[PDB]
């Protein structure tokens, strides 16, 4: 079995790459630990970038997105009992965000590339990675009890946080950066109409909470938990009166409560690995580094990634330039650190963290009142948060 | 003896008020423990904001700043081997700070109270403050062993940081907010002409440096240096050698050494007291915050409390409007926290911290690269360094 471009993982990476890669003749295959299901059970983003949407056009699969999506001007902040809106538009010269599910993101992307008739492996057991810096690297795996090998010029780690793709790389190559945060997201997807028109993301003495959604029908809320919270102990109806107490009087008082669709705990933590490739391995997405959800930049940052892999590798194969190739992680870590960072603030601002000082929150809510009542100080959040242009290469 | 306004202490902030006062018709006396020599002593303060520059000029006192101060456009920030200039004057809508030594202002306005005859009294010993909520508080001093009783109807505390003011208030009626920094700074100053037309903020792997001065012919040096060092290990030749080894070549290359003239450590604190009033006391500048020099704030905070103060007493005293003076800590509160912010942050992304992981390194990298980097992010910058709007009142 043999191909151009192995892709580990069919996550919104990996996907994302193969069809890019498809539609400019460039083979490649994808294996997936888990089947369609579990992939597709994934709720995780809601808030794409315009570099993300202008991306997904170029792979053509934006027809759903183009109808469905959500596009967004601004945003809201509250905290000491007042709401503070950023005018996205305004603020950075005009640039919005998208909302749209990551499911259903993934759902486009997977029934494109079924219809191509691309390659693409489910319950790809075990995958091992061998040869890395060998002029002919392979992949082996098993498919129902029989290993089989797949050999290819360059390999795609697109297998997230816990892949075997980062692990396959000689640990002493590897500087790696970590930040883990004493506290995690509780999300609740419900089948209710949103609260606002526009996201609310509130800081507030008892913990971060956030009005997301999905749709006009369709809700995604989340509270700050301490790590030591077990997400069977949050029923329905305890979320709804910790999320309200959370929120400003007035939007409280507006929400509509219903059933819980899906309910989970995400831990929040920072993490990027330098260099970012190994011989004929390149790390993507979620592979390579982890931003807090915060700053809705984790899949905004996989694009990208994404972008720049499929870039170099056209000039790789379709003019011979193979060596530009060098060059993708110093082009991806310059907008990873600048998005980690952005991420970082809004999380440290945003959140309650245990045993801090009255100077620190002081200084806290002094942040968000000197940010959120400047015109610099609105820019540079607002220019953050529609994202960074992406890099042009060579 | 009695008076109108009684002023503990004669640095900058009680001779500014007592200035501003005398020549609206408001009589004042000041009550300093130290010799006129010693306080002329104090080097400190070399960056004025514009504020501050009006204030002197409407206390008539601006003669010699208005011919030896240098109006400075910009100011240079080096990190990782490059220098990056901001543009104060562009990016604030045409606002400059003015280099002019706190000596020279001390001198300056010690010249022009001497000339009006308006009352000081220096060696004030003990100095002890009574019925600070009665309708007539009075203070006590001695003078050459004798007790002398100066009574008055409202009382400035201008005693600085470890003043007799700001003990006279109940403890349990103030609330403090204080961050102690692990390292302070070792300032030389030195009769050779500057290394560059405007300062230098340098954060370096070794330690935090800085380049200023006072005139043409006079230099000011700053290296950051952990809490544990005496000035007398430092010998003229081993700071040049320390302040060389934390520039950029070129820099280092055409810096003249020379003698110093002074050379000090001066430790770093952030500290901010509310309320910043208690009956018919009032404090203003170090007696009520302290903040860490590297945003060149302090003593711009302390000409904004006297801004202040002077306005609402005028108010009591001409217009019959003595509850307005309730209104003085509010009022000043709002300017000294968003100081406060902006001179942690300076110190946070500047100087090198003691245990630091990877994480928080490469954070404080890449907040230099990108406020650097950014329109919006050098406007926060600039529109913050130039100082903030000092408020209205009413
Ligand atoms: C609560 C939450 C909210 C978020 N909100 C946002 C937001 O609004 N905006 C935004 O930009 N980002 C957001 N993110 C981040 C975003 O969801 C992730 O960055 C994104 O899923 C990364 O995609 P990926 O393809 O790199 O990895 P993944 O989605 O993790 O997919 C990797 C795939 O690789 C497969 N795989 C793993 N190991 C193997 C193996 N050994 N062999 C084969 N296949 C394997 C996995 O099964 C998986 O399918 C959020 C994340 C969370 C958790
Ligand atoms: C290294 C350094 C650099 C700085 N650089 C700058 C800068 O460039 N720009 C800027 O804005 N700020 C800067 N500052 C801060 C600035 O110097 C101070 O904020 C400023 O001195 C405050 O003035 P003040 O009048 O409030 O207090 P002080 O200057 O401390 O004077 C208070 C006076 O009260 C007297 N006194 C004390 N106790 C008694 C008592 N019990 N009875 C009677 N009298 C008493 C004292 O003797 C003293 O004379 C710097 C400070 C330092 C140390």
């Amino acid at each position: 079995m043999k191909t151009q471009v192995a892709i580990i993982g069919a996550g919104p990476s990996g996907l994302l790459l193969g069809q890019l890669l498809h539609k400019a003749g460039i083979d490649n295959v994808i294996l997936e630990r888990q089947t369609p299901d579990y992939v597709l059970g994934r709720i995780r983003a809601g808030v794409l970038e315009q570099g993300m949407v202008d991306l997904l056009r170029e792979a053509g699969v934006d027809r759903r997105m183009a109808r469905d999506g959500l596009v967004h001007e601004g945003v809201e902040i509250a905290f000491a009992g007042q709401r503070r809106r950023i005018d996205l538009k305004r603020l950075s010269g005009g640039k919005t965000v998208t909302v749209y599910g990551q499911t259903e993101v993934t759902r486009d992307l997977m029934e494109a590339r079924e219809a191509c008739g691309a390659t693409t492996v489910y319950q790809a057991a075990e995958v091992r990675l061998h040869d890395l810096q060998g002029e002919r690297p392979y992949v082996t795996f098993e498919r129902d009890g029989e290993r089989l090998r797949l050999d290819c010029d360059y390999i795609a780690g697109c297998d997230g946080f816990h892949g075997i793709s980062r692990q396959s790389i000689p640990a002493e190559r590897l500087k790696v950066f970590e930040r883990v945060y004493p506290f995690g997201w509780l999300g609740l997807l419900a089948d209710t109409p949103p609260v606002s028109h526009e996201l609310i993301y509130a800081n507030h003495p008892r913990g971060f909470a956030l009005c997301s959604q999905r749709s006009a029908t369709r809700s995604r809320y989340y509270v700050q938990v301490p790590l030591s919270e077990k997400v069977e102990d949050w029923s329905d109806e305890r979320f709804w009166t910790e999320l309200k107490a959370r929120l400003p009087s007035e939007v409280a008082e507006k929400l509509v409560t219903g059933p819980s669709l899906e309910k989970s705990i995400a831990p929040l933590r920072s993490f990027v690995v330098e260099p970012m490739q190994h011989g004929r391995l390149f790390l993507a997405g979620d592979a390579a580094h982890i931003v807090p959800p915060t700053g809705a930049k984790g899949l905004n940052l996989a694009a990208s990634d994404v972008s720049t892999l499929y870039r170099l590798l056209l000039k790789a194969y379709r003019e011979g330039r193979g060596e530009l190739l060098e060059r993708y992680s110093a082009i991806c870590l310059r907008r990873i650190w600048k998005a980690e960072r952005f991420s970082w603030w809004m999380t440290s601002v945003l959140h309650r963290f245990p045993d801090t000082d009255a100077f620190s929150q002081r200084i806290q809510q002094t942040e968000l009142e000197y940010y959120l009542g400047s015109e610099a100080g609105l820019a540079t959040i607002a220019e953050n948060y529609v994202g960074l242009p992406y890099e042009e290469i060579e």
